């Protein structure tokens, strides 16, 4: 396998995880604007739980970016 | 323009979303400390309203991030 | 000092970040978990915290990610 495999493996599942975050995203804004109409604590609780879901994938791709600077040096 | 325009402009872009993303976690900051003296269901809105606001940056700078590194490899 | 050197810091505390990082993911999915079974006002300002905790580290990372882009090029 070895070196250029993992890169490429690596940018793949790179872009996935972006458009997965442009998805969420999406559905951030939706709530978000259901919000700001509509205020309520349990609509905030369904909104942070999107927030998480966001931070989690943000996270994932941090760790790819890192291993792909790792990688080339 | 071709290959080293294209970064030249990428990093530049990513200096400046950063700029941004420091611009706004000094809000969030101010806000934080609002609502941890003053909790309140109005509040809590304004604050996730700036959370989603840095998200999308965050996003943006991953976007750029990844061109960088996909052009470079 | 120079170059290589300060790519290895880089990488280092890019690392350390990531690790930061894991673990104030792992607070959050105990704090959403909670917030989910017992929703507050109280408990949202509490979850909002470590959001932007979490925020403040992303974009350290990337002022991180930014710099080794750029030295290397």
């Amino acid at each position: 396998m070895g070196t250029k495999y993992e890169l490429r493996r690596a940018l793949e599942e790179l872009e996935k995880a972006l458009q997965e975050l442009r998805e969420m995203l999406r559905k951030l804004k939706e709530s978000l604007e259901e919000l700001k109409k509509n205020p309520s604590e349990d609509a905030l609780v369904r909104n942070n739980e999107l927030i998480v879901e966001v931070l989690r994938v943000i996270v994932e791709v941090l760790s790819i970016i890192a291993r792909v600077l790792e990688i080339n040096a």
